[PDB]
RNA sequence: AAAUUGAAGAGUUUGAUCAUGGCUCAGAUUGAACGCUGGCGGCAGGCCUAACACAUGCAAGUCGAACGGUAACAGGAAGAA
């Protein structure tokens, strides 16, 4: 039911008095092609243990999106550590303008048409991170109307 | 009624990480040049440098319905053999 994607895998080391020791790493995110993603980072000695790791930890600790019909609902910005990003929704058709880690997670999401940038430092776990925190704190026309207490027709 | 529809990043500092920070690349474009190769057509373009020097040909003439005139043609009138 959920797909899972798998952003970048790259092999980190510790040095101990024997020598080096090195383990690998793996980013993944998995969703619902609906408003349910989320990531996971899983470490390991081997890679499929590790690639394993990662998709428990993604299919649990997951937030909902309010995504419109196959878009986002208005331009939002999210921060991570070292990754300003920025992203709008766009017309049918257009496809997800996104960068590394950003397209594979937007993806996931179910979004299709989006304009995205990603400014500061584009380090794939700093920007995944940064899009569901934009993504987290993306208002909804219903979530503003009853938070505010008006109607949708009064907002539009 | 339309007159816009719009935004990708990656490699490289470290044993490994994050940030700052430079270099490099993927894209589009030209009055272009060079290297290899080369079939046809349509539409454009062709001294960017020495505003350095120019042989030769052409690139401003027209009007006899402005005027005296006949230098040539070509006809007439007087003729002449």
């Amino acid at each position: 039911e959920l797909q899972e994607k798998l952003i970048a895998v790259n092999r980190v080391s510790k040095t101990v008095k024997g020598g080096r020791i090195f383990s690998f790493t793996a980013l993944t995110v998995v969703g619902d092609g609906n408003g349910r993603v989320g990531f996971g980072y899983g470490k390991a000695r081997e890679v499929p243990a590790a690639i394993q790791k990662a998709m428990e930890k993604a299919r649990r600790n997951m937030i909902n999106v309010a995504l419109n019909n196959g878009t986002l609902q208005h331009p939002v910005k999210g921060v991570h550590t070292g990754s300003r990003v920025f992203m709008q929704p766009a017309s049918e058709g257009t496809g997800i303008i996104a960068g590394g880690a950003m397209r594979a997670v937007l993806e996931v999401a179910g979004v299709h048409n989006v304009l995205a940038k990603a400014y500061g430092s584009t380090n794939p776990i700093n920007v995944v991170r940064a899009t569901i925190d934009g993504l987290e704190n993306m208002n909804s026309p219903e979530m503003v109307a009853a938070k505010r207490g008006k109607s949708v027709e009064e907002i539009l």
